[PDB]
């Protein structure tokens, strides 16, 4: 939705406005221009007041005298605007005729009148506006008047800042604008004096807001430094904000009263006035405040500091004051005058301090003022009480009504923002919400004023004006949302199922029809929750609280889906499921279950309002015993249909019904099923609750699901707990892999699969796919019963392998030698001499046990000492060699299993070759100190060994890789010092020569 | 259009005319010549009758016997005229030839025959024409004759004066003109006696007029004095005019009868007969004048009293006698014979009066005449009724006739005119228009005859015939004027737009078609009579009376602009307005209203006929409230838009609106503004319902309209009714004039000019250029406030003139005394040494009263007395010189103000001279 406005008809300025309180027709005071709006904002009429040939400096303006100053086109700014009802017209006080003021007709705008003649009928040079404010105040004849202030600019003499002036009632009468009481040595009204002016070059008063109340007229002030801030001569200005109030009785002006104002918050000061609005409190505030109905509250906004009134600080507070603590603060201040204590202390007024004259008198708030102890100050500034802060952006303007009692404020804002603050000091909390009706680049006007119905607030800017709505409640859906916003403006209209105003809800003042707290919405059950895919029309019972009365008829809507009529009764409603031909409609797709939201359609409004959880569940899609019982709802299996339903009368007979998950037929466990191929062998199972089969129903098969090949093979039950798949063999082609687990389904009348939980599968593994040696079968499990067989040079059972012999071998409990070992192929082909290499062999058929190889091991004569971590059994010996210093250089490596027997030895293909390696040069000559440098070891043999260790400078070299040709290694940091010779050590040969490391 | 006449052929002469009643074609008699004309007054024929050589002493004329008297060629004039239509002919008897008669042939004017040889084919010596006259009667043959009577000139033994003769057919026949019944003891003839001739030496009787009526003849006859006047011996001759009566069946002439007739007209009396008419009245006069339709009237034209035959007097009267009135008198003088009472009484004929012979008779309108009691007179005058009279122009002859009733009657006057009367003593009114169709300069003849088909009436003059028309009523253009005429003939025939008789009127017949009266005349109305300038095609209702069936079709037009289209129904049309394209090609210039005469046209005649007063009223062009307002029309201002119209709703709100003069925007004088050259000075003004400038508006200035500078000086309205310009100081450059007015326009929102009705305006003035001397300057008005400064040797206002010293000086109330007194020229240089002599001093300074400068005048020693009326102060002295007798002959003129003070005297630069 878009906010009314009416852009800048003149796009050209804006300054004031107001609104007619019969009418609701909407006055805009601007610079050249005053306008007439409607409630809408559409464009009336336009006044053009605009620009006028004049200056500034001339004293009376240049239709009256001529003037030596040259003129120029200018702009006349509205400084002031005032509906006066009792004339039917509009006062429009303008400027840059020394401020000559208008009379606008106030239907038309047609000019009734505009004194110019008298220096009365010139308010004031200043051409600022807002720096201007007053009241209108009537009575029936002979008895009125204008209470107007407004800034001198140092016209002292010309212009008075405060005065009381008249309004005839002909618009052409030239005694408009005269002071109330004229006397040569008092008047109705107040300069400022000269001596002042002299002291403090600058000072003036500029009027901000003001307003009647009761039987007297307050103005919210803003002045300069007198006395404060302390200075002994002129220099910097800064301001103090004070309240000034007059009796609307008094001709002689002596009821003036003038209080510093401001509050502080967390040691902050806020000492400058923006904006100030006078309004009612309503029930709420009023009683926790302490009010009469009829007492006044001043809501207001300052700025902190007392510096730049021309351009004020962002930091910016919302205080408060009740008139009753203003008015105590007056009449607090008066007895004490009246007391004779102190001055008057009134600096900008009176210069030399008067003292406070005793005097007997009854100090009541009636009290309009006397003669002695005239016009006087006030010492204690007023504290007022705050409310809301904003550091970030600025507040620039405030307004306040009484809705439902709760008192609710409106804050412009710097950013062209305003914000719906109810005040719960005397409630309880803070700010309800913000709003950029008006302009999001740039700033609020103090004008912000409630339509007459209050229904709108007009907020204007200095482009346009808006009419932003106190309410949009339309944009909550929920009941649980609208309330939840807690914009107070808004309620939950029940059945409407819609969230607006209490105006706006009809009925709303009857029983439970609006909502207003969230306990209120609604709030819903159904008795029967859950029903079944399967039923059909069921009754269900529909409880609801906090509804106002449905005699108007109300329907249950599951969903957009079906929609079914309702009869109430008590204090419940009674409607019906839908038809099976219905329900499945929605069921179908979702599964196991849907939940769906039930709502009730009322008659009257036609827009469902409440909810609840709704579950339609239906038992009969389950597949399987599991997810039939197993699952989350009441669902019964019937072993023999093998069918899920709800009712329990539909299984095939009594012994057939699954209530318990137990129950189920499905399959236990046992020890693993290990499965050899191509042997026959029965595999037997154990399982639960297996069914007997019933007439027309076959019995049970045992699927395996290899992917080569499927097998089905019949089976027999021997009762509820065991079965057995009869005598067959298995395969798998491709000789991949050894142990392939394979699921396996139990089936019963062709179709039917037994439930299987674990998932339990069968292993078909196949005699040595893996072991080519004979070692390598007696180290697998005794179980397998797998064998090594001589003859063929293979290993199978002995079932597998033709028996010539009486004996196949196998470990009979390790004590089975295994003969003829060979040697494929060992590591470090080269060693040194010194010895301490490690020798890694990995030969086929060697000893199962570590003890038999020990001593077993040698290289040619030298003996070899083998490792008992690094010995993998019958696979790979390491083996440590000893001291070389023999004759042979090279030698074939031996290895005798338990003894060195003919048939038990075995000798590698190559032969193991000893050398004494020898390094000529390096590839860096030279490095840093800290090290760190790749070091490049050219020669040859440096591959022979074991073990290999380099040092610089005995200081080790952390090692990379080895080759025959090459050692690389990064070198240590050289702490010693420039300069170094390395050594190499390979086991226990230690070779050193002439090359030298030098460190840089 | 001009009349169609016929003009003296012989331009030599005229004298008698008759019409054909078949033929239409006009026979004129004239002198040597008898004309036949058409009916347009062409000329048919021409006889030469004229020039013949004569001698009116002889008797038996030259042809017959010869004649010892000289003979010379002499005109012969037509003494009568008559149609003989049994015979075909005319009978056109001339003089000349002791009276011999002619007889042309109708046609070809042949001469039948004129017969000379007999006594009785002499008529008479008597040279006049129109004094003779006649009628002419027939019936088949076997019965038959002529009745005709001629003056005498004394030779009662020659011819008979009234005469009964024999007509035959063959004009060749010596029997013509013989006497009807001829015995000697009596003829059928009437002669005068011998010694009534040697009594009244001159008596003679002329016959005017004739007519035959029922079975008689008339004829109106004048004759002398006989016993009227009295008189012992003859001296001078008055003339008798009366009626003369015949039986036509009389051959013994027994029936004769002569009553004196005239008429009066309040005390005043008119005897003399210039002609007559027998005619018909007609239904109308009839009427009223209670006769049988086949009753007769005679009319006839008399001049005031019995002296000059021959030149008769202007002042005439037209009279009426009806024949039954006349036949009553006869019958009753009758009657009364037949009593035995009293003598005959006929002069002329009857020397001796013979007494009536009483008799028992039944005495009817039969009554033709018994052997005693003769031939008888008349005692009592027979009057008759007048009608018209003219004293300034003569009336000469007369006609009349019967038009629709009404009875026309026709009179020729001494001038050439004709006057066309309705009678209506009968009915109500009198003469209806007169006209000049004859001959502008002297008279016409009282043979003047309407036309056979009555539509034109032949005017005889002695110069010309002039057929003019009963009717010719074609001259008149509107039927305000043809109905205004009232010659009886003239109607309006509407829708053909002209003005003509009845018969001429295409369907007159029908209603309306034809207008008799004025009122018939057309009276048109228009429903919406003003119609605002904006509006368009507005329907209107029109109300026409008396007027014809226009179901032919009407159109309206506006004027030469525009013409609608009109439906017609009820008793009312209904037309539209123009268009507003139409309209205000019309409306400019014409500004506030314009006044348009809305015609009809009518489809068939296609001339527009009626008319209307049709407003089309334009407001806007009013620039001023008053204008708008004050004007003729019904106009609103609107005080805030500064406009003029005719819609309310147009001005800017409610309260702007000007619907009365009092409440508009002007400005109110007061005393006269006074406004001192460069003198800061402000000038309030009254005035009246000022306008409080509306939004978008400025203040008021005042402009004053000085041809050296204009200056605008911004003001202030206080209140609806008073302004003030503010302090400012005005001049004009050339110190040419004192007072100088200048108009002043007061203006508001930087045009808007309030209107000035008084046209007030500003007097600048300046202190005397005009006065050099300080009692000039005391002299003028204490109003200007202007005053002698002494230190400056000038005069000027407080304002203008410093003081050191307390005061500069003005005249209090005239107790100033006045420094250096000066002559500039003195009248008369020269004077008696006597005295009394007024000088004239003009000077520059002299005193301000009177009483100081008596006695302070001097020419040398002599002592000079000035005189207080005179006496213009400080400007001049009138003073008069005492006796001069002092030795000195030139002295130089001395003037003391009060006293002869060394500063306060003055001495002519010129001396006054004593001779």
């Amino acid at each position: 939705p878009s906010f009314v406005t009416f852009r800048g008809e003149p796009a050209e300025g804006f300054n004031h406005l107001v609104v007619d309180e019969r009418t609701g027709h909407i006055y805009l005071g601007a610079v050249n221009r005053i306008y007439k709006l409607s409630s809408d904002l559409k464009v009336l009429v336009t006044h053009q007041t605009g620009p006028d040939e004049d200056n500034p400096k001339c004293y009376p303006p240049r239709i009256v005298q001529t003037c030596n100053e040259p003129l120029a086109s200018t702009n006349n700014v509205n400084k002031m605007l005032l509906i006066d009802y009792k004339e039917n017209r509009l006062i429009a006080c303008g400027s840059l005729y020394q401020g000559i003021c208008k009379l606008l007709r106030l239907e038309d705008l047609f000019k009734l009148g505009e004194p110019f003649h008298k220096k009365e009928h010139y308010l004031s040079g200043v051409n600022e506006s807002g720096s201007v404010f007053g009241v209108i105040v009537s009575y029936s004849n002979f008895d009125d008047k204008l209470f107007i202030a407004t800034a001198v600019d140092g016209k002292p003499e010309y212009f008075p800042t405060i005065s009381s002036r008249k309004l005839t009632k002909n618009s052409e009468a030239d005694g408009m604008f005269a002071y109330v009481f004229h006397d040569e040595f008092v008047a109705s009204m107040i300069k400022i004096p000269s001596d002042t002016f002299t002291v403090i070059p600058d000072f003036d008063i500029y009027y901000v807001y003001g307003f009647s109340s009761g039987n007297f007229v307050y103005f919210l002030t803003l002045q300069p430094e007198m006395v404060s801030p302390p200075g002994s001569t002129t220099k910097e200005q800064v301001y103090t904000s004070k309240l000034v109030r007059l009796c609307k009785e008094d001709t002689a002006f002596n009821s003036y009263v003038e209080v510093p104002i401001g509050c502080e918050r967390n040691g902050v000061e806020y000492r400058l006035l923006q904006a100030a609005y006078l309004s009612k409190a309503g029930a709420v505030l009023g009683r926790t405040l302490g009010v009469r109905p009829d007492d006044d509250l001043l809501f207001t906004v300052f700025s902190k500091g007392q510096k730049r009134k021309m351009k004020s600080l962002d930091e910016s507070a919302l205080c408060i004051f009740i008139l009753k603590q203003i008015n105590d603060r007056i009449k607090d201040r008066l007895q004490s005058c009246y007391r004779g204590e102190g001055t008057l202390d009134l600096a900008w007024l009176k210069v030399k301090d008067i003292p406070c004259s005793s005097a007997l008198l009854t100090i009541d708030d009636n009290f309009c003022g006397l003669d002695m102890n005239a016009p006087l100050g006030v010492s204690e500034m007023v504290r007022g009480i705050p409310v809301f802060t904003e550091d970030r952006d600025r507040m620039t303007s405030v307004i306040a009504y009484v809705y439902k009692n709760h008192s609710l404020a409106f804050v412009g804002t710097k950013s062209g923002k305003l914000k719906k603050i109810r005040v719960d000091g005397p409630k309880g909390n803070a700010l309800q919400y913000e709003t950029v009706q008006v302009v999001d680049s740039g700033p609020v006007l103090r004008d912000m004023a409630f339509s007459k119905d209050h229904e709108q607030l007009y907020i204007m800017s200095e482009r346009q004006l808006t009419r932003v709505p106190v309410e949009s409640c339309g944009q909550y859906r929920s009941c649980g949302e609208c309330l939840g916003s807690g914009d107070p403006h808004c309620g939950w209209c029940v059945l409407h199922n819609t969230c607006t105003r209490k105006e706006r809800c009809e009925r709303s003042r009857e029983p439970r029809r609006f909502a207003s707290e969230m306990k209120q919405c609604v709030r819903l059950t159904v008795h029967p929750n859950n029903i079944s895919v399967s039923q059909y029309n069921v009754l269900l019972v529909l409880e609801t609280y906090n509804v106002p009365e449905l005699s108007a008829g109300v329907n249950c809507t599951f969903e957009d889906l079906s929609e079914m009529d309702g009869l109430v009764i008590g204090n419940q409603i009674q409607c019906y499921s839908p038809a099976a031909k219905e329900v499945p409609r929605i069921i179908t797709e979702n599964g196991d279950h849907h939940v769906v939201q039930l709502q009730l359609k009322s008659k009257e409004t036609g827009m469902t309002f409440a909810s609840t959880s709704f579950v339609f569940y239906n038992c009969s899609v389950h597949n399987s015993c599991l997810s039939c019982v197993e699952s989350p709802y009441r669902c019964h299996w019937c072993k023999y249909r093998h069918v899920c339903t709800h009712d329990p009368n539909t299984c095939s007979f009594q012994e057939g019904r699954v209530k318990l998950p137990e129950d189920c037929p499905q399959l236990l466990r046992v020890d693993k099923i290990l499965v050899p191929v191509e042997v026959i062998k029965p595999i037997t199972l154990k399982a639960k609750n297996l069914p007997q089969p019933q007439s027309g129903q076959r019995g049970y098969e045992c699927i395996l699901n290899i992917q080569g090949i499927e097998q089905r093979v019949p089976a027999l039950r021997f009762n509820s707990s065991s079965v057995q798949c009869q005598n067959t063999s298995y395969s798998y082609e491709g000789m991949e892999i050894n142990n392939l687990p394979v699921e396996l389904t139990v089936v019963w009348n062709g179709h039917f699969n037994i439930d299987n939980p674990a998932q339990n599968k069968v292993y078909l593994y196949k005699c040595g796919a893996m072991r080519e040696s004979c070692g390598l079968c007696l180290k697998a499990d005794p179980d397998f019963e797998c064998g090594w067989c001589q003859s063929p040079g293979q290993c199978t059972l002995r079932q597998h392998c033709p028996a010539h012999e009486s004996r196949w071998l196998e470990l009979s409990g390790a004590n089975s030698k295994c003969t003829n070992p060979r040697i494929t192929e060992i590591i470090p082909v080269t060693g040194p001499r010194e010895g301490g290499t490690k020798v890694t062999i990995r030969g086929e058929n060697l000893g199962l046990e570590f003890r038999d190889i020990a001593s077993h091991v040698k290289v040619a004569g030298v003996e070899c000492s083998p490792l008992v971590d690094g010995y993998i059994p019958a696979e790979q010996i390491v083996c440590e060699m000893g001291e070389a210093k023999p004759s042979q250089h090279a030698g074939f490596v031996e290895i005798c299993v338990a003894v060195c027997r003919p048939e038990f030895m075995a000798r590698s293909s190559q032969l193991y070759y000893f050398m004494t390696l020898t390094l000529a040069d390096l590839k860096p000559n030279r490095g840093p100190m800290s090290g760190g440098t790749q070091v490049t070891i050219t020669g040859t043999n440096l591959n022979a060994g074991s073990n290999v260790v380099v040092m610089f400078g005995s200081q080790p070299c952390l090692f990379h890789r080895r080759s025959p040709s090459y050692i690389i290694c990064n070198t240590t940091s050289s702490e010693e010092v420039l300069d170094m010779k390395v050594t190499v050590q390979v086991d226990r040969a230690r070779i050193r020569q002439d090359l030298v490391f030098q460190y840089v």
